[PDB]
């Protein structure tokens, strides 16, 4: 039910917890993933919407980054990454918004609206200065009419 990419970005979410012995995964690690480098030698898709928003996208990440290795480690590392009620919410999220865009796939494009609904990324899109909104009106302008109907739909570019 996720596309290539959008797994990718759960499974870096993943790495991006386990890295910084973090007890919970939590949206703020989705968010993190979302400005990684691709091996694709790629453009983030994020970054793509950011620069075409005509934000900043270097003042953007430093305050990502900021948010996510001052989350305190835990250790006891618990055996698992537990992903928190809020994380929860925002995948739930993903699911419905990619049913409303009438795609068959959830993607990173899914995800990235269902992350805006969460309080705590939301704080961070305020402190890096960009609008939501106006990443949203990107977002749609990105995709088009192009349906999410393989797994391989969702492009960063």
């Amino acid at each position: 039910q996720f596309t290539e990419r959008a797994l990718t970005i759960l499974t870096l979410a993943q790495k991006l917890a386990s890295d910084h012995q973090h007890p919970q995964l939590q949206p703020i690690h989705i968010l993190a993933a979302f400005i990684e480098t691709p091996e694709d030698g790629s453009v983030p898709y994020l970054q793509n919407l950011i620069e075409k928003g005509r934000y900043d996208y270097d003042l953007f990440k430093k305050v990502v980054n900021r948010n996510l290795v001052r989350i305190p480690q835990q250790q006891p590392a618990p055996a698992e990454i537990t992903p928190s009620y809020a994380l929860g919410k925002v995948l739930q999220d993903a699911a419905k918004i990619q049913k409303q865009q009438k795609d068959s796939f959830i993607a990173q494009d899914h995800i990235l609206f269902a992350l805006f609904n969460d309080s705590s990324i939301q704080q961070i899109f305020k402190e890096a200065q960009v609008d939501i909104e106006a990443i949203k009106q990107q977002a749609l302008e990105l995709r088009g009419n192009t349906r999410i109907d393989s797994r391989g739909a969702d492009t960063n570019t």
